[PDB]
């Protein structure tokens, strides 16, 4: 009675569409240096925990970074660990380490007084 539709042309990967159990315990690590990698990252922050993985932003037009990423912890006492401690230094200058936000809900009413 139903069809099932597949796709032929794909190029992407598919991989990461399919979890959403596993969103919360990762850490956004801002103002890294141009030569902080997601393996120094990970080599550096390993120091401080145990992570699971690393991800640094990069383009791959000019190979460039952003100058941020996050770290993913594979435990809650690091995050722990971590947020008791707000400095953070890397390449003798001060970067900006925080746990993620999540989104809030919209009020009711925007436009009472009318003219």
């Amino acid at each position: 009675m139903h069809h099932h539709h597949h796709h032929s042309t794909s190029v992407d990967l598919g991989t990461e569409n399919l979890y959403f159990q596993s969103n919360a315990g990762k850490m956004f690590i801002g103002g890294l240096s141009w030569q902080t990698s997601p393996d120094s990252l990970r080599d550096y922050f390993s120091k401080f925990g145990e992570i699971r993985e690393c991800m640094v932003m990069r383009d791959p037009t000019t190979k460039r970074s952003r100058g941020f990423g996050f770290v993913t912890f594979a435990d809650p006492a690091s995050v722990d660990k971590v947020l008791g401690q707000p400095h953070h230094e890397l390449d003798s200058k001060t970067i900006d380490p925080k746990v993620a936000f999540p989104r809030r809900a919209q009020p009711k009413m925007v436009t009472r007084t009318k003219k």
